[PDB]
DNA sequence: ACAACAGATGATGGAGCT
DNA sequence: GCCTTGCTTGGACATCTT
DNA sequence: AGCTCCATCAAGCAAGGC
DNA sequence: AAGATGTCCATCTGTTGT
């Protein structure tokens, strides 16, 4: 049946970010946050500041989240595979020991629905489109760095039409 | 009071030192779930989750988390399980309540001597089942590297 | 400083010394 | 079956096409 | 702060041995 | 049921441009 609950979709990526759909009630999206971590230094997710942006959600059990399922080419360098498994299972476990029902969703499923084709590229026209669904965020999105948040908001676009039990 | 030491890798373990109770450890839970063509082993988030709340510990614990810090010479896959295995810990463990501190391989070194030369390849089973006689029988095979390495963080970070 | 862009795809931690 | 050893170090996923 | 060394894994998948 | 085919990202580091 339709999901009639919270809906929330989870861009990992260490510049990604988080959009959350309650019913009735105007679309949000956040950064992600992150930390200076000295390896010099790069950008981390901030598990800490994630569990406190979904504390002041204060959502319902058993919510559930759709978080991309995202996975690299062979040739990215071998920092960026772990970068991406760390951003990934970073977010399964937050969200999974917060109470979340967690659903991965294959990069293709979601642009698939919004027919993000060769032609008319997802990272050249995904921010047009969230932009159109949303219109009360599109201020958020008229940068290329916004890319993450119209990606979380697709993602959480696409799951809110996925049929529940 | 409550010490946790964890092995992050697919087949690691947590252990767990209270006081005045004899110490602990347990494998890692793990799924199967289907990549490619085949199947890959992860870590059990809903199975780690229910593990850390039977332990009842006290809010704020200290967790000690090996950090996953692999060689060039590895596989990007490789690569990837080692940043999912840590950072799944990492999520799991800051979003119960615990102080994560993250501790390097060689760590333990400082406190317990290790060489390259007399490797362990049996070493460390040898140097928990010494600190941890009580444990000395589920350390017996090989396969048992990851317990030791738990119980060895946990004393580093008891120590 | 912040952004957009271009290009290759990459170890890291630590102790001793300058 | 499970355990150990030896070896490289690696795409995943959906869609056509036999 | 720099800059020399130098030590530290693991994943993943075939075979054998039991 | 397979097998070949097509089509998807991103990190991390400098460099340029607001
Ligand atoms: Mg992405
Ligand atoms: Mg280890």
């Amino acid at each position: 049946h339709m999901n009639a609950g919270w809906v929330i979709g989870v861009d990992p990526d260490t510049s990604g970010a988080l959009a959350l759909l309650k019913p009735n009630q105007p679309p949000q999206v956040f950064d992600s946050p992150h930390l200076k971590v000295l390896v010099g230094v790069r950008k981390r997710l901030d598990a800490k500041a994630i569990v406190q942006l979904l504390k002041s959600f204060e959502a319902p059990i058993g919510t559930t989240v759709y978080v991309e399922q995202s996975t690299p080419y062979p040739q990215d360098g071998k920092q960026g595979w772990w970068s991406g498994g760390f951003g990934y299972g970073m977010w399964i476990g937050i969200l999974v020991a917060s109470g979340f029902s967690v659903i991965p969703v294959p990069s293709s499923a979601w642009k698939s629905e919004f027919q993000l084709t060769k032609e008319r590229s997802n990272k050249d026209y995904s921010r047009q489109v969230a932009s159109q669904l949303f219109p009360s965020l599109s201020s958020l999105l008229k940068r290329k760095k916004d890319h993450g948040r119209a990606e979380a908001l697709l993602i959480a676009a696409y799951g809110k039409g996925i049929k529940i039990n």
